């Protein structure tokens, strides 16, 4: 009974792409343009080790080729799962920053003061959400998951500073990307999946 002679081939989740995807999206509409080539710098060095990369050949991938006449009028085709969850992140991501530009009592800048850490970030950051969940969480019965709520906090506390200081985007993009692969990385998958929640 079972299957575990020798034949040891089913399947194997490792499409990262997203979670990474998300963040991206994510803190892209966290402070709208006016912060772009940003971004664009992060992705410049936020890849992903994957099963491979393209082993297959070696000459090119005969692209689109030629200009890109999209007019706007190709992000609303909502076909590849790519721009599912590409715009569902710039969409959900949106309303959060509508509702966000009203900063509560001085809050995004504390998240701002304990990502920055300088490069410690990666680290401080890291036992510093987890540490600043668990703190809210430990007064919120869980019971259930803390996934959600957890994330949905420790989330938003990132992606959050980034719009007070867009100078630690990089750092907020793994602040969520980062404390969820950790063990929540599922959860990100859902990121997408509601766009915020």
């Amino acid at each position: 009974g079972s299957m575990d002679c020798e034949v040891n081939n089913g399947s194997s989740l490792r499409d990262e792409c997203i979670t990474n995807l998300l963040v991206f999206g994510f803190l892209q509409s966290c402070s709208d343009n006016s912060f772009r080539r940003e971004l664009d710098a992060l992705g410049h060095e936020l890849p992903v080790l994957a099963p491979q990369w393209e082993g297959y050949d070696e000459l090119q991938t005969d692209g689109n080729r030629s200009s890109h006449s999209r007019l706007g009028r190709i992000e609303a085709d909502s076909e590849s799962q790519e721009d599912i969850i590409r715009n569902i992140a710039r969409h959900l991501a949106q309303v959060g920053d509508s509702m966000d530009r009203s900063i509560p009592p001085g809050l995004v800048n504390g998240l701002a003061l304990q990502l920055r850490n300088t490069s410690r970030s990666e680290e401080d950051r890291n036992r510093d959400l987890a540490t600043a969940l668990e703190q809210l969480l430990q007064a919120y019965p869980r019971d259930m998951e803390k996934e959600k709520t957890m994330l949905v906090l420790a989330l938003l506390l990132a992606k959050k500073v980034a719009s007070h200081t867009p100078s630690l985007l990089r750092d907020v993009f793994h602040t969520t990307v980062n404390f969820i692969n950790q063990n929540l990385r599922t959860y990100v998958r859902s990121l997408a999946r509601n766009g915020m929640d």
